[PDB]
């Protein structure tokens, strides 16, 4: 049995001050190089213990000991997404009822159907691109920003954001991003009350007023229409859970739908935003990926079997996922009490946080060229050791978006390395922005068409 | 037999000046035109110029052996960006006669069946923005008009991509072309130009000018340095001898060349087809017709230029959008010698006149009292037309180079709209004139309704 270290305290406020940065996640990271596999973190009213290595991930992953808890950041993000899948606790009825009923929707078959859609956003993504003047310039994050909302707002509810006829952020956009960056902002607030962030608070409300009014409208508006679409909205109007035979009430559904829009942008245009990172600054790799795409994309618009064939496109993504998880952390509660790696003695109730890009660091598992971008760790799957590999979370509370998210990556960044050479014109510096979710911010790049029709 | 021509209200010391003080002068003059008929006297401090809006009169100034194109105040303040451009060039400049040489075959049946596959690009961008637009959501036309014309003469006149569906705010660019315009236009109404209150409008126009320059020297000098041949004029005039002269066009030239076609497709043709979809949802007979035609010819996913030149019935729509609402609203003529107007109305050399075409192609006496209804069958036998009646193009050696260019662009992109989607004037819009060096509608929204065919 042994004490776990804890980071430099405040008096009174504890570790809460550690949290005042614009780069919660990465200092947490700092701290696990600094402390090791576990610490403890405390702010007033709550602890929590921050784990790092797979000996002790693998037993917090057990579903029979641990299972998904509510960490601060999704108490905040419940305040706009509710009880929808990503914030309801596993006991929540609505949970289960919405599990069910969308997990058929989100299988690797289901992907199959999405395909065309995913198709359409990624050729106005293409025409963009190829629509530039010489010595024009790619702002990555934002054209990936609009992929992504584009095709989960096209392949979910039938709904064109038409991201790419906007050179200013859709309205819509704005209010979920700041809302986001709203809920990571309260994690440091040492006096919530303090008048300074009154403003704030009527901003959150106005964003939440934005976001409700839009996803009201399309349920109104597709139980007026009467259209069956087969996209998740239809399976959500239509679908019973086969445990209870219950439907989703209307305001669970608004809830899927915010809960769908916001994870379904935000982690795939972070996750799309980095594998072009590390692409352009590891060549070899660029290469690689790009005769791949070149051999294996041999028609005009690609087909669900061609994406399935891009292997080394789909490792690339996987050695970002690996580097950069782009939603970097999960939170677990021990089910009862309960010893953690033979040394950690954990009451019922007690917290854990799986730093997932720590996880990902774990020289016992990935040796020690862990900073290098290799997606050739990735050529057998089937060597990764159990529970080492987490980007999409634990279980049966893992990312139920997992194969829409990698199919979606796949075609695209396919497509991009088909149609063009990338320069990094500027040396970019890499700078990861969190708004709960991480993402290159300011990264640009110049395409150079291959001039290969579409 | 000499008579004294009317003359509207002064303003004393003004004159007449005081009547440009308004953003619709033109729609000002056409009330002033009903009010006091064919010809009127209109004064400013230092100018005089003589207004015509019957075909009786305006034949006459048509008459190249007694009248030549004259710079209007309008197109003086234009030079400023456009210099010595065809557009506001005077007939006697070297560089007129050049330019004319040299461009006239850039508008060869030949090099508008290579315009026609550029044309196709953003006509293709403007279909599919609609095909993409939520059921709930309106077309806001006289912008993806604007969207669309620009695009297409940037396309074919230097091979640059503005990519206006990409935007809400117009390219850096057409900022400062479009405030350039405002501020020509605006100085027409100023009683005194130098009053310091202008200091600023004139500190912005000089940047504005820089802008639209720097872009289009910066793309000449690339061209020139790395050979590239394209189908676009810029490769024409970068080529092109005068047989004449045998002398090239020079760079600045060009440049003032590059600027006059961007300004005419940016204003002209996008007027055309806004006037033309309004004429069309207020006369659904004649929508019916026109779709009629577009879904009996354009049967290829993509039309072809010879399929283009089929749409007859959709070229008479977009003349008879032309005759009620001429979007280069007026041209301007000086006398070539001392002369008599009309048999009534002396004239010294250099007296100038104003063609007003919206009065002109209003003029009872020759279309007939059903002369505000849109009947683009008007246009079925265009001989019955007198000489001079309908003149949206201009007159003789100065008349608009890019005529074929704009009526193919038009065709094509009010064809495929006919093709693809049935419209509905949801609002019931009421017609509101914008100015600016032209005229178009302000405001006009339509649905659209996909018919459902593929690209
Ligand atoms: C509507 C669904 C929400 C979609 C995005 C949610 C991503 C949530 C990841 C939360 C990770 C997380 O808890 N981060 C915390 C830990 C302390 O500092 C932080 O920032
Ligand atoms: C370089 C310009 C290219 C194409 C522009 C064509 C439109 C030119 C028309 C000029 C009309 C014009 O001179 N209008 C005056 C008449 C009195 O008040 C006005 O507004």
């Amino acid at each position: 049995i042994k004490e776990m270290p804890q980071p430099k305290t405040f008096g009174e406020l504890k570790n809460l001050p550690l949290l005042n940065t614009d780069k919660p996640v990465q200092a947490l990271m700092k701290i696990a190089d600094e402390l090791g596999e576990i610490f403890k973190f405390e702010a007033p009213g709550r602890v929590t213990r921050y784990l790092s290595s797979q000996r002790l991930i693998k037993e917090a992953c057990d579903e029979s000991r641990f299972d998904k808890n509510l960490s601060q950041a999704l108490k905040f993000v419940r305040d706009f997404a509710g009880d929808g899948l990503f914030t309801s606790w596993t006991h929540e009825k609505n949970w289960k009822k919405a599990h069910n009923i969308l997990l058929p929707s989100f299988s690797q078959q289901a992907m199959k159907g999405y395909h065309a859609m995913m198709v359409d956003i990624a050729v106005q993504l293409v025409q963009k691109w190829e629509r530039l003047n010489a010595d024009e310039h790619i702002e990555v994050p934002e054209d990936m920003t609009r992929l992504t909302l584009d095709t989960i707002g096209l392949c979910g509810f039938n709904y064109r954001f038409n991201s790419f006829y906007r050179d200013q952020p859709h309205p819509f956009i704005t209010s979920m991003v700041r809302a986001l960056d709203e809920a990571m902002n309260k994690l440091q607030r040492a006096n919530p009350d303090d008048p300074a962030y009154d403003e704030n608070k009527r901003q959150f409300q106005e964003d939440i007023k934005v976001m409700n009014d839009l996803v009201d409208k399309i349920i109104a508006d597709r139980k007026a229409s009467g259209e069956q679409s087969d996209d998740l909205l239809t399976h959500m109007l239509n679908g019973k859970d086969p445990e209870t035979g219950e439907p989703l009430d209307d305001e669970n559904i608004r809830y899927q739908i915010i809960t769908f829009l916001i994870a379904g942008h935000e982690t795939t245009s972070g996750l799309l935003s980095f594998a072009l990172y590390f692409l352009v600054k590891n060549p070899h790799v660029l290469q690689k990926a790009a005769e791949e795409a070149a051999r294996v994309l041999v028609d005009p618009v690609p087909s669900y079997k061609q994406v399935k064939q891009l292997k080394y496109v789909g490792m690339v993504l996987n050695e970002a996922l690996r580097l950069w998880p782009t939603a970097p952390a999960f939170s677990l509660y021990a089910k009862e009490d309960t010893v953690l790696g033979g040394e950690y003695p954990l009451e019922k109730g007690d917290e854990l946080m799986v730093l997932i890009p720590q996880l990902h660091r774990d020289k016992t598992i990935w040796g020690d060229d862990v900073e290098e971008f290799r997606p050739e760790r990735f050529e057998n799957p089937s060597a990764i050791p159990q529970h080492a590999f987490k980007p999409f979370g634990n279980g049966q509370r893992a990312c139920i978006g997992q194969q829409f998210a990698l199919h979606e990556a796949t075609l695209v960044l396919g497509m991009m390395l088909k149609h063009f050479d990338f320069e990094d014109h500027t040396n970019y510096e890499l700078d990861i922005k969190e708004t709960l979710t991480l993402k290159p911010e300011g990264f640009v790049v110049k395409a150079k068409s291959k001039k290969i029709p579409l």
